[PDB]
């Protein structure tokens, strides 16, 4: 029985931003058209430069975030190049039956295939790759999983009847790696993820990662690419996390609103420090940013953050409010009267 | 001053079913009489056959659920027979005082103890031995934890004044092992829990798991012992993890309805992908099967999932419905006309 | 533009004592000073007397608890004296720019600096040592952390328009430690923080601690320091975790009304078995005493509670209820006509 629903195709766009989207809309359900295509490649996951068997879709880490409506339907395209070595699919936790697609999707390279699901369901949702058994883990730690959102139809609200909206969206994926070492302690490398998986799997048994990073690698997020806002914008930070907890944390700030289990039926929570991502789970938090300056945004293992590249930065523009915070006396010699025992 | 109620005693059935019991109920406040009998044995926890040092409430892992109702007492009879080796007790952490009973409840092979505690506390709960110092963990992670469900006298209800009620219930225990291994990496063999006890601390104390499993061993659920549901019914699933946290998923379904801390003074979250079982507790989650065929519900650790022991199967019967979800364009060769870069 | 409000200086003590404030007040917004003093030095953490090089603020792990009320200005002088051999800094999580203080406060030994942030956010929050990279973790694992609490003007709340009060407030700070072992499997010691500093960080990276402890050792809060109460007596708990996930739990008690993200604007959950404290967070349990007797508070992996450091007593004082619980009958032998199978 043909859905004879309008039909609208969407261009994603790579992390950590997202595709144009509407927060609220009159517009009816519709069949949204998304397209991911799995792309196996070495990529650089940290500053000295380690390498890493990663497989994909669309060839980031996380895979992009799929916006659309609560009542939409939301029609996939996930294509296996034949240059790809191994069989792939795709599991949506915002669908329901098949094992959220995967046991619908299994592709080997050189085919394709075409999904449809209703997002009966809102909030934020991971995605990931599913093929069966041990490859599992295997591909969601290499890199493939992402996460798509569900907006009700009128946007956002604080679950006590108020609209919120955000001026901006940031997504942010997170991923655990397991790179193999040799006697030495040094990162190993390899020619094709086939080859590295026997030493891989050895990693994960002992589920202690060697990497932990923000969009694919250590310092993604810092420097020239540091994450841009304003004073008085309220921005929307999605994280996702696909196979391991995470303590998500903006140092300077708060979350004004979080919905950490990441599903919009729920009131969010107010005015935190720490928020909690469980494995296999999106959240979101809104913040509306009152101080200009750097913000440091981590997961709040501090040793994950600062040695194991679980670090982004957003680089804030506007005016300085020293009545929320001021250096009262600058760094200077403790006076000779002190005492301080 | 003797407790003058109507005595029921109930007999347990071994999980992941439950012991026949009314939801709702105008029944008063009864006695409710459990018995529970501390077996040690060898156990099997692996599909490779990997023998283990148990020790059980009652011949299971986990040991059976105990459903109540608020205001009801429990009498638990506990039993350790003289063919065991170790002092056991017992701590509900539905209980007030004495260590939750523990402190009442020591008794040496050979031995048995009657306690009785008032169900003041509704919700989910672990139950689980704690002999004393490092015995307590020892104990806990060789298998003798299980769960109580203390409903409220008029049943589940959504926090919103509406009634839930499940058409079936399943108690999914989850077990975190520490199997020690020879130099060959090969897991090792004991004749007795006192002659595994030392190198199993070893393992303990560097806190991850050899195996993450469900009932007792890996594959419990699956296979011809996979959970069997029916498309349209409303399915409560309670999960316990007495010593390390868990993050529950349904693959190709949600929780409807989640305490993820367990307890039914608290109203439920709606629309989950994945939970969290903090360990030490219980929880519980609601969900109406809509379509059809093989679930996995796992930890979304996957590595634990896959590769340690923690899926479990639902077998599903009903009609595909095509709305939710279809297969637009089954598997098929990439169009020579396509892109894809 | 000069802030003219009244001054009141607050002395600190030692936890896990709190400095005496008030639950509810009519006092307008205040500027409440604090004083922290860094000091370095070797600590015993465990039972065997293992030592440590530690960072603290004010001497003790955790540093102590901030009270002060919503609307206050909080002006904190830390120094550094000039026996230190680090820079520090502090990062208060209750606090809005400049990293939550950090970019404000870096002190090298022989100086001090002078920090104002108001107080526009209710509940516990973590503060730490954060002086950059690296140094991030290590401080913050060396004990550099401790907690705030900033009370609403008309004290706690259950979220639905009563008032709750406490009798008595504990703060438990618990600590993840990471030192270093010999080919032998001993722990080593060494003669500076500095010394200690490669071969702790090779721990750390491994993300397992070696001890979890409250009050900077194992058996801190056990023996002659356990914690007092009496029946009737309405306890807060404070707990912070600055770097690393926990899950309290009272042993024969409950969690009446908890804060599990610890942000006074949420109601708190009811009736909780245990809870959870995400790494770089504070929450707090309220519990109404109902039984006499030693109570166990711990994390609940209970390897982390009883074999790495990481369980308090409660002493309660007063009349055993015999209806919430008791022994029906005392341990004896198992009847000759059991059967028990
Ligand atoms: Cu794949
Ligand atoms: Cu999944
Ligand atoms: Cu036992
Ligand atoms: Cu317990
Ligand atoms: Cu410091
Ligand atoms: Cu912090």
């Amino acid at each position: 029985d043909d859905l004879k629903l309008p039909r609208q195709r969407v261009d994603l766009v790579a992390p950590p931003f997202v595709h144009v989207h509407e927060q609220a809309t009159k517009q009816g359900p519709k069949i949204m058209e998304f397209k991911l295509v799995v792309q196996e490649k070495k990529m650089v996951i940290d500053e000295k430069g380690t390498t890493f068997q990663a497989m994909t879709f669309n060839g980031s880490m996380p895979g992009p975030l799929m916006v659309v409506h609560e009542g939409d339907y939301v029609e996939v395209t996930l294509v296996n190049p034949a240059t790809n070595t191994m069989p792939h699919n795709i599991d949506f936790h915002s669908a329901t039956g098949a094992l959220g697609g995967g046991a619908l999707t299994l592709i080997n390279p050189g085919e394709q295939v075409v999904l449809r699901w209703k997002a009966t369901r809102t909030g934020v949702f991971v995605y990931h790759c599913a093929p069966g058994g041990p490859m599992i883990p295997w591909h969601v730690v290499s890199g493939m999983n992402g996460a798509v959102m569900v907006l009700p139809r009128d946007g956002l609200n604080d679950g006590h009847g108020h609209s919120l909206r955000y001026d901006r969206i940031y997504y942010i994926g997170e991923q655990d790696l397991y790179v193999p070492r040799d006697e030495k302690g040094n990162f190993k490398s390899y020619d094709s993820p086939g080859e590295a998986y026997s030493d891989t799997e050895e990693v994960m048994r002992k589920l202690t990662p060697t990497h932990v990073v923000f969009n694919g690698k250590a310092g993604a997020l810092t420097g020239k690419n540091a994450l841009n806002a304003n004073v008085g914008e309220n921005v929307l930070i999605v994280h996702s996390q696909a196979n391991r907890d995470s303590r998500p944390h903006l140092i300077g700030g708060h979350g004004d609103y979080v919905w950490e289990t990441g599903k919009f039926s729920n009131a969010p929570e107010t005015g935190l420090e720490t928020w909690f991502i469980r494995g296999g789970s999106a959240g979101a938090a809104l913040y509306k940013f009152l101080q200009p300056g750097i913000y440091a945004y981590v997961t709040h293992n501090l040793i994950e953050a600062a040695n194991l590249g679980a670090t982004a930065h957003f680089k804030v523009e506007g005016k300085w409010n020293d009545d929320l915070m001021t250096q009262v006396k600058a760094p200077a010699d403790i006076p000779t009267g002190s005492t301080n025992e």
